């Protein structure tokens, strides 16, 4: 009942989802190769980070399979998307369209329900 | 009444501090110099990439002004906490207490009100 309480797993897993779709979501259509190369390192700084160790260690052997695709915002919304699918389905959850992203993270379900 | 909406720009914020207060609040107390590094990167990073132009900006110049201290995690606790008073401060909010930032993001308050 109190809200003003630290984060669990779960709560911190949703904010920083929230915070990596976000920033994903307005990323350029074409970045310069260091915008690239900052990115990359931002997401490798993340993954060191994170504070819940078994997500993180989970995290960093993924992200040594899937090296994360920083090449346009199109790419890395993707890439971030089928990376956070994978989380998903380790979890039991079923899989997010990431035809979808677009609409959930940026501009809004095409419906108008976000209005 | 939509949850699953782009956040907007005071969504989005309280993600980020979330995420960034409980990144701080695990931080080593005595950090390796690549640490130290890793973290102060990591925030330049955020700051190049916020998508808030107006927060994002403002964010780069106190930066400038105020360079993040990651010599510990009590050090950078207090940085950090002291860095988004500045904010609160801007926009009218009163000062977050930061001898209250261990218990607000990491331990629980000490009156068990999170337990
Ligand atoms: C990098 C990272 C690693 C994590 N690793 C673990 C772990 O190893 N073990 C563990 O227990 N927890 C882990 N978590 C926490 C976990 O992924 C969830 O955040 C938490 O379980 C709560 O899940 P949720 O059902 O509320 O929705 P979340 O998975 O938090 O998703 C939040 C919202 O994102 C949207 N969404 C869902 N999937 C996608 C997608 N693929 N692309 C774009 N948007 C999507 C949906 O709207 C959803 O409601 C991790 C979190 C992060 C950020
Ligand atoms: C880096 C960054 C820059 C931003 N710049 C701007 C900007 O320029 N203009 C703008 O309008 N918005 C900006 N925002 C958004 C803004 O700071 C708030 O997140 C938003 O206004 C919602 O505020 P809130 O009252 O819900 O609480 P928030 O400020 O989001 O705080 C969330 C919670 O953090 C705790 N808290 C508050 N202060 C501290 C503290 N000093 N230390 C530790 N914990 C604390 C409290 O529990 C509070 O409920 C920025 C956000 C971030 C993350």
């Amino acid at each position: 009942f109190r809200e003003d309480c630290p984060p669990d797993r779960e709560e911190l897993g949703r904010h920083s989802w929230a915070v990596l779709h976000t920033l994903a979501a307005y990323y350029p259509d074409l970045p310069t190769p260091e915008q690239q190369q900052d990115m990359a390192q931002f997401i490798h700084l993340f993954s060191k980070f994170y504070p819940s160790e078994e997500c993180a260690e989970d995290l960093r052997k993924r992200l040594a399979r899937n090296h994360p695709d920083t090449r346009t915002r199109a790419a890395f919304t993707q890439w971030l998307c089928h990376l956070h699918n994978e989380v998903n389905r380790k979890l039991g959850k079923p899989d997010f369209d990431c035809s979808k992203v677009d609409e959930r993270w940026r501009d809004g379900w095409k419906d108008g329900s976000c209005d």
